[PDB]
C-alpha cells in the first residue's frame, strides 16, 4: 500500500511511521510527505529518509476545498492508497474526506470519544481524569468522530501538565500509529459497506 503522511509540525508520529514501514515485513510504504507549513521539523525528517516532500500554503488557495484539491492531485501523482494526518492541523472539506473514506487515518491524543477537538490533553487535565490515552481512527465528516482502529490508555500522574502528559501520550502513539497504518495497509483492517470496522 502506497502512503502518504500529511504534517505540520515536529513530526514524531512521522518518524515512528517512517522507522515501522522500512521494516521488511511493513505492507504500507511512505512514499510521499506532504505538509501545510514550509520550515517544520517534519520535513526534515522525510528529507533525511530520502522521501519526497511537498508544501501546499492555504495563502495560495481561496477555501478549503482548493487547497484539499491540491493536496488531492499531489496524492494521485504518487499513486497514493492511504493517508496518515501526523499532526496534521488543518480541518479537511468534506468532498475530500468523503473520497478518501476508509483510506485516511488519524491519530489522536485521547481515548475518544472522550475530548474530540484541538486541545485534548488541556481537555483531559482540566477534566480530572487519571487515564488517557490516544486513538487512532478513520477520518469521518464530524472532527474525530470515524471508525476506531486502535486505542491505547496512558496514566495521567499527579502535577501533569500539557507538557508532560503529551510526552507520555506520544509514547503510546508512537506504537498503535504504526500498528494501526499496518493494519490497514495489510488489509487486516477495512472499513465495510455498513461503515463499521472489518478485521479480515
Ligand atoms: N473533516 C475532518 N478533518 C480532520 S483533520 C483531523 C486531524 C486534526 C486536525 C487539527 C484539529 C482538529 C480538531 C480541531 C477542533 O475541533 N477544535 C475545536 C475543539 C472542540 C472541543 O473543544 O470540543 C475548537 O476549535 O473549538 N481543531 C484542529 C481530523 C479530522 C477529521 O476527523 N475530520
Ligand atoms: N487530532 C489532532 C491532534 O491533536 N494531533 C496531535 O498532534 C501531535 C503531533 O505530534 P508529532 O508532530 O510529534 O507527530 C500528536 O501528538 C497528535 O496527538
Amino acid at each position: 500500500a502506497r502512503v502518504a503522511v500529511l504534517i505540520s509540525g515536529t513530526g514524531s508520529n512521522l518518524q515512528a511511521l517512517i522507522d515501522s514501514t522500512r521494516e521488511p515485513n511493513s505492507s504500507a510504504q511512505i512514499d510521499i510527505v506532504i505538509s501545510n507549513k514550509a520550515a517544520v521539523a517534519g520535513l526534515d525528517k522525510a528529507e533525511r529518509a530520502g522521501i519526497p516532500t511537498r508544501v501546499i500554503n492555504h495563502k495560495l488557495y481561496k477555501n478549503r476545498v482548493e487547497f484539499d484539491s491540491a493536496i488531492d492531485l499531489v496524492l494521485e501523482e504518487f499513486s497514493i492508497d492511504i493517508v496518515c494526518l501526523a499532526g496534521f492541523m488543518r480541518i479537511l472539506s468534506g468532498p475530500f474526506v468523503q473520497k478518501w473514506n476508509g483510506k485516511m487515518l488519524n491519530i489522536h491524543p485521547s481515548l475518544l470519544p472522550s475530548f474530540k477537538g484541538s486541545n485534548a490533553h488541556e481537555q483531559a487535565l482540566e477534566t480530572g481524569v487519571t487515564v488517557t490515552g490516544c486513538t487512532v481512527h478513520f477520518v469521518a465528516e464530524d472532527v474525530d468522530a470515524g471508525q476506531i482502529i486502535l486505542q491505547e490508555a496512558v496514566p495521567v500522574k499527579r502535577g501533569d501538565t500539557v507538557a508532560t502528559l503529551s510526552e507520555r501520550v506520544k509514547l503510546a502513539e508512537h506504537k498503535i500509529f504504526p500498528a494501526a497504518l499496518q493494519l490497514v495497509a495489510s488489509g487486516t483492517v477495512q472499513l465495510g459497506e455498513n461503515g463499521k470496522i472489518c478485521w479480515v
